[PDB]
C-alpha cells in the first residue's frame, strides 16, 4: 500500500524472472538418440528372427 | 521446481513411452515350431525303437 513496497515487489519480480533455466534441446536430443539406439537393436533382433524360419536375410 | 522443467519431463515421458518393442508372436511361434520339431523326431526314434523288440511297426 506503500509506493516503495511496489517498487520493491517490481525489482524482486525482475531478479526472479531472470533465472537460467536448464538446456532442453540436448535434453530432448538425448531421448531422440535412445530411440534411435532402442530402434537398431530391435531390428537386429528381428532380422535374426526371420533368419529362422528361412536360412536367408531379406533379400 | 518449475512448471517448465515437469512440461519437459512429461514431454520426454511420452517420447520414450512410445519406443516400438520388438514383434514377440513370431518370436513364441519360432519356439512352438521348434516343438513340434523336436517332437517328430523323437517319434521317430521311438517307432525305430519298437521295430526292434518286434518286427513290425505299431498296429
Amino acid at each position: 500500500f506503500t509506493l516503495i513496497e511496489l517498487l520493491i515487489v517490481v525489482a524482486i519480480i525482475g531478479i526472479l524472472a531472470a533465472i537460467a533455466i536448464p538446456q532442453f534441446a540436448a535434453y530432448r536430443q538425448k531421448a531422440f538418440n535412445s530411440a534411435a539406439e532402442s530402434d537398431l537393436k530391435n531390428t537386429k533382433t528381428n532380422l535374426e528372427s526371420y533368419y529362422s524360419e528361412h536360412q536367408f536375410y531379406p533379400n
